[PDB]
């Protein structure tokens, strides 16, 4: 109840404004979007073995652990949808989310097993790399509900190998460990080899009594596996063996790994038993009372989010006031901006989430009369795009947050950067570059919403994905659309050529102009919420009114426990904004 | 020559044998393989627009200007037949490798203006996040021969956005320079958006006279409002605006960015005069003169390379000398092994690389009587698995060479970890993850080399590929065969429940052995030597003949600037050595 400096951190200038008129046609259109992904997102979770199937043997899913793992309606899905290699069933065989166990935000990993019981699947270990990722940025623990019977021989050369692949994540969790974050685990059922590595790559081992954890299973060994070609002979011989053989314990077992080499810390009898004991473990780990890191009381945004169902217009012709949407998306809609009016097209300043302190950047939609100031008087510039004062305005401001160890939240909605010569001379590549180089050098993790449009560079320097040690993750909206460029932009840039030599040959242009059009059309596939999904160009594609949920997750993960401080009255960024608005050069 | 302690690294232990007699055979096998995978190279060099059309112009390929750029005789192809997202050219449109630059080993990394004009395909992405890593694990400079017109616009999905996408190397070209290791750029033809920043990002610029960078191109229809649709209005206008325009310059040409700006700090009106900047900046970078670092003058293996044709066989099933292997490949065949005798089915110990001082761990191949320990008396171990004293072995050699701040080559031969409950109660599962520990906490550069069998989880913990932050890269041979496990093993282990059920049944057997045949021979197919090369499984099949000459860049690149040091008086390691084959514990 007791902050520091309350004239600078509360009750800062409020923006946004109510909702009049709500707009029926553009939330039932985001709706209907939103809606197609959770229906998506029901199947790919759902596919494979039955429920029913998993239950009747005592069983638990990957669903149902989290589901008692977690603190109630902490559960933040990332990747539900992520399949970049295209498996069928449209799943990476994971459940992976932000969930708070027992008092402490975590990066859960569930082995999905109703999918062949958990075994591995092409693009599985880019999600499992991803989430020990956001850990390593966060400085949170990474929680496997293990359950992974390993490569899947199918596609075998697709996850077993290569630098990125299956083992990958065995060093990365060795990595975390060194680092100081904890990886604890609780393994089910059979887990050898793969499985094996990931059951003993963690921090804690907390076991199921019926689970075991090998580096291999020995198989039949039959060495004289026949000349090479299996045929019928052979085949009565393997189904002989499996007869002389029936049931027989797997080879690290409880009475092994618990009893003989102590690998094993815990054992529990129930499913719900294995997650008690992660709670145990995780409790015990190290943490801020998030009360240290608060400058302020929480308080939910002044608007309804719904609001953001009308205000959030899905057609990208329409403007909208970015205000409305960080009114709805941070405590009691405050936002003290940094430098206004400098950089118009763009908002950067400090806000907060649940009473801790956070930088905010967000595009300005709309026309910018008089600007940029480097193009003759009378130019008008375009909200969404990049000009030199924005970005030179960012740069110190993420510096700045760099400095404070503030975290930062981006906000995309963007058209590019300034081209041309004047666009050139200005600057913008360079300050585009230098842009990415202080994200880079900041220290500091960052959170990226795409909220509309992410194109050409800008999606880059806005805090982009791209900058993977920095962003903990991204997500986007129903409204969202990435791609390189405009499809009809790229469509001409690339025939344009053709459609003006084709003319002067007297060449029917027609062909040209099909293609043109297919392009514009695969342009517009590729870039929907959906496709942004399931290649991971967002790690979650959002409902409107579930996105303060995941700014808080990610904004008290980030204050969980911090590397770096910067003691609240040694903060420049709050005297920096103070400064701006009453220094007057005469 | 004058260096430390000669006692303990000059005149050290001589291995291996000289070749008898040749194996005819063996040897023309190996050179079919290596001369299919040079022509697969040669091929996927030369496809797209032809050298002669490319020079009819003046303007010169990557390779022409790769020759003219390296020092003769130092060019160390990497990832040349990389194509993990199946391009049909079979390339990622780069041409990369480790090359020795004025004096200094650098990754190389030119755009393949044959092909799209070095446009981004699918692919190329991973291709040049390899290449900046390659360079922060050894500390050398990163050079780029820029010549990038832009996106392959019907695959923009796939090059442009994500985590790992175009824009990733920004940021990591970020990195290498806040990490202190620079990033050198030659600039040739249009390189707008992408290209524009593959420019920027290095630390140093240098531009071909009618080569221009920006971020992003101007457009044809200038800031013309985009159209969701192309008639054949629209179609006339673009027509009408690249005759209305004609010839004109793109933005960011020379007198923008060097007469104005100034980000290009050099311009050269001739392409080799491009590569003379290149030359001049990257001869101005820092590097230790290798003699500092030099324990013994270089000396050439005590044996021909070529003998490897006869005895390293294409055969799985023949065992081999691993120490006629070691012998080729380092100095003088001069290995002073750690604690041999103890773990026999490795080889752990100290070697040079033209006297720069290394850490060799290899596979021994062949039966181990009386082995493992952990086992009834009498008991043989298999040359190419790991045991107890293997792991224990390798986690303290390891160890010791991370305290010293020696490099380490792996050789790679293995068919995994010892498996079943003996071995389960021995450790191995947490000897196998506590070797990954020691490898990710080493902080050491790393060179693997899978000689032959790259498989189960001991292809992870023998300083595998896996271990991203360690391994510079690796290499792997004709010989090299990679997968989880033989095709045979998994064929069966994968279907002998369905082989015993359906037998049960009275169901027919045939469809299920079809099934185990066609995993077999997916399984051989999916691991030669050019689909491993083709995933990147290694990233560079190297002919026998050829494998010292990396060793050789790898130690010297890795000894080039190192971020730490350890005086050789004050090594551990040397006299660790000494003190195992002296002591008797009475």
């Amino acid at each position: 109840g007791f902050y520091s400096m309350p004239r600078y951190f509360q009750n800062m200038p409020q923006v946004g404004k109510p909702l009049k008129k709500a707009d029926a046609a553009n939330e039932e259109q985001l709706k209907k979007i939103e809606e197609e992904i959770h229906q998506l997102i029901k199947e790919a979770q759902e596919a494979g073995k039955a429920d029913a199937d998993v239950n009747k043997r005592g069983e638990l899913t990957a669903l149902q652990r989290i589901e008692k793992l977690v603190e109630p309606g902490s559960w933040r899905p990332l990747n539900t949808l992520f399949n970049p290699q295209g498996n069928k069933n449209g799943s990476v065989a994971i459940v992976k989310g932000l969930g708070r166990v027992n008092g402490k935000w975590c990066v859960v990993v569930a082995s999905d097993n109703k999918k062949l019981a958990g075994a591995w699947v092409p693009g599985q270990a880019e999600c499992l790399l991803r989430a020990s990722d956001t850990a390593k940025t966060l400085h949170v623990p990474l929680v496997y509900v293990l359950n992974c019977s390993g490569v899947k021989f199918d596609e075998q050369e697709k996850v077993y190998p290569n630098r990125r692949g299956g083992g990958t994540p065995f060093f990365r969790n060795a990595e975390l460990n060194q680092l100081g974050i904890p990886v604890i685990v609780g393994i089910y059922g059979t887990n050898p080899a793969g499985g094996g590595y990931h059951s003993i790559s963690p921090t804690v081992i907390i076991a199921h009594e019926k689970a075991n954890m090998a580096v291999g299973g020995a198989g039949i060994m039959g060495g004289m596996n026949p000349k090479g070609h299996v045929d019928l002979e052979y085949a009565n011989e393997i189904a002989d063996m499996v007869d002389r053989t029936g049931k027989t314990e797997p080879p690290g077992a409880v009475d092994i790994h618990y009893t003989e080499t102590g690998f094993m810390r815990e054992v529990y009898a129930s499913e719900e038993g294995v997650l008690e004991g992660i709670k145990k473990y995780v409790g015990m780990l190290p943490k801020y009372d998030p009360e240290f890191f608060r400058v302020d009381d929480p308080k939910a945004p002044a608007f309804p989010a719904d609001d953001l169902y009308s205000m959030v217009p899905l057609n990208d012709k329409r403007a909208y006031d970015i205000y409305n949407v960080i009114a709805r998306l941070f405590d009691n809609s405050e936002l003290h901006e940094y430098k206004k009016g400098y950089g118009p097209e763009m908002v950067t300043g400090l806000a907060k989430v649940n009473g801790l302190l956070v930088g905010v950047v967000a595009n300005v939609q709309g026309l910018l009369m008089n600007y940029p100031e480097y193009k003759a008087a009378g130019s008008v510039g375009i909200g969404g795009k990049l000009y030199r004062q924005g970005l030179v305005k960012m740069n110190e401001f993420v510096t700045l947050c760099a400095r404070d160890r503030l975290p930062i939240v981006w906000i995309q909605d963007t058209t590019g950067i300034d081209v041309g010569n004047d666009a050139e001379k200005a600057e913008l590549l360079g300050l585009g570059q230098s842009l990415i180089y202080s994200i880079q050098t900041s220290h500091i993790p960052q959170f990226e919403i795409t909220l509309r449009k992410g194109t050409a560079a800008a999606h880059y320097v806005l805090g982009g994905p791209q900058g993977n040690d920095t962003n903990a993750f991204s997500i986007g909206t129903a409204a969202t659309e990435i791609a390189v460029m405009n499809g009809e932009t790229a469509a001409t840039a690339m025939y344009s050529r053709r459609l003006a030599k084709d003319r002067k040959a007297g060449k029917d242009l027609q062909p040209t102009i099909d293609k043109m059009n297919n392009l514009i059309q695969a342009f517009y596939t590729k870039s929907r919420p959906k496709v942004c999904a399931e290649l991971g160009l967002v790690d979650e594609i959002v409902d409107m009114n579930k996105i303060r949920g995941y700014v808080e997750a990610f904004t008290e993960a980030a204050y969980q426990n911090p590397e770096s401080i910067c003691p609240f009255h040694q903060m420049i960024l709050p005297r920096a904004i103070r400064e701006f608005e009453t220094f007057v050069k005469k």
